């Protein structure tokens, strides 16, 4: 019941999930490089502790959430044998073929190992908010779902044993997750110009921002499917647009350089042939590698 | 009451409905002339030429494709449109609705810069959200009437015009924004065989997710100081090689995310590391 953990890594994301355990029954044992930073958690109740191996030993699940599999791998290693016998949640940053990369070793390893990636900011963390894709040994899933889901209440959450998807994703919406902050930071920068203020920007930003969610839902059909045949709006049109954006921003005396980059895009895809064809053509744009 | 509209784009088209599909009996014309039939089928009126257009209801409706069009458009029926009263929606800049707004001041014909953000069917449903400005005297109206559009969400700024627009664009921007790391999204989960169909859904999860926080920036940008809470530059920073990192790896167009990269490599050199990606604004700040 709420049984033990560790987490290793205490950057602003590292220290919010102890919380989630301490804030939820699990004893967490918690370690990091540089230490010092901790008192709130030791306070909120946590154990600093000696070493690694010291941390690792105390608890079954060991929690490791740091910069990147550079540093995970040159941690691990010094603890390898202490590791089996317990199961090892990498939630630090890594790609797909990062996540699979790292997935064997411990398999070599006799480690039993999870992918997990997280979809919340320090905050939201242990709210209904937070949302993990957990991936790797269905087994190990199931025996701590319980103690995982005390970070992701609402959706601690696990795809098949291949490890590279749960990775993937955490890339693919990433970006999605830049493309908006630049989109509003920008927009934002826009009507600072007008002495408007971004708490007053943001309500409407995100009243509009909730509002595209539909339409992305029906263009994944277009790229699924082939012809784009438009029903928004061509190309031509969102490429004029662009220019008008950045026309904007230019004339506002702000940096231009994101929505010129747009166009330029834009500006290919019609090269390409589709003027026509809905938003939807971009992605093949994308198909086509950048090297 | 009637009601006027001026341009059958995909968007012209779209409103007709929620005009004859919210009593307004809708007398319209188009550019290029010869499509109607679904919607004069659907019971259109369809005038001659602009004028009689105008003439035909004391409300109009211009959706076209820029304001290059609509100023060449204006004079013709300049005459007719004094006495009704047009709601600019042709897409355009802030400079441009001022400039739009000015001159029909300048010849007693009332304007409105309206911002329309819907898509074609969500056009006339609950969904649909209007931003327009101009003079508070004229909304209240048809406030009524204008609901019909965005019965959800038509709303009213202040008296300028430029804002409407100005908002507009802002957003649009994040518009693109997303589809595009949508669409990015998309073509790296293509390569494991992965309908979009399939990760969709989540996107729009993580689209209608996201929001939330963003708008814990704001205050950050409003005031000064960007002590991260989320998380540093330098950790996007790092982020977004891996992204690139992934995309290259894959075999995938990669120079938006190696922009990206840049960016946050200017805002690090330019200090803010440490600092939440609310930072980023100064760099948009510097012009291109
Ligand atoms: N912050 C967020 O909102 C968020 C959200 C989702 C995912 N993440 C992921 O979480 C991870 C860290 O995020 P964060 O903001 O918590 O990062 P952070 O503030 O940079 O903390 C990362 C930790 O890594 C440690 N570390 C890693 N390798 C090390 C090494 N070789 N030597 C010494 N210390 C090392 C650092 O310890 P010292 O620096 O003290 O030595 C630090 O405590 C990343 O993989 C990121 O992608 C973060």
């Amino acid at each position: 019941d709420r049984p033990p953990v560790t987490v290793v890594g205490l950057g602003l994301m590292g220290q919010a999930l102890a919380a989630a355990f301490l804030k939820g029954g699990h004893p967490t044992t918690v370690w990091n490089r540089s230490p010092e930073k901790a008192e709130r958690l030791v306070a909120d109740g946590a154990v600093l502790a000696d070493t690694l191996e010291s941390a690792v030993t105390a608890s079954p699940l060991v929690i490791v959430c740091v910069s990147d599999y550079d540093a995970v791998h040159e941690l691990i290693r010094p603890v390898e044998s202490a590791l089996a016998g317990r199961v090892l949640v990498n939630l630090t940053t890594a790609t797909s073929t990062q996540a699979r990369e790292t997935a064997e070793w411990a398999a070599q390893r006799n480690i039993p190992y999870l992918d997990g990636a997280i979809w919340a900011f320090p905050p939201v963390i242990g709210t209904d908010g937070a949302v993990l894709l957990y991936s790797g040994h269905k087994s190990a899933f199931e025996a701590h779902e319980s103690t995982l889901k005390a970070i992701a209440p609402a959706a601690t959450t696990y795809l098949e044993e291949d490890h590279g998807l749960s990775s993937l994703y955490d890339m693919a919406v990433l970006g999605i997750m830049w493309g908006i902050l630049n989109g509003f930071l920008h927009g934002a920068a826009l009507l600072g110009t007008a002495k408007v203020k971004a708490e007053t920007f943001a309500p409407l930003a995100n009243t509009m921002i909730s509002a595209i969610t539909e339409y992305v839902t029906a263009y994944a059909p277009q790229v699924d499917e082939g012809r784009y045949e438009a029903t928004d709006a061509t190309m031509t049109v969102h490429q004029a647009a662009m220019e008008l954006l950045a026309e904007e921003s230019e004339h506002l005396g702000i940096h231009s350089e994101l929505p010129r980059f747009f166009k330029t895009l834009a500006d290919r895809a019609v090269a390409d042939g589709h003027a026509e064809n809905s938003y939807a053509a971009m992605i093949e744009l994308f198909r086509k590698p950048t090297a």
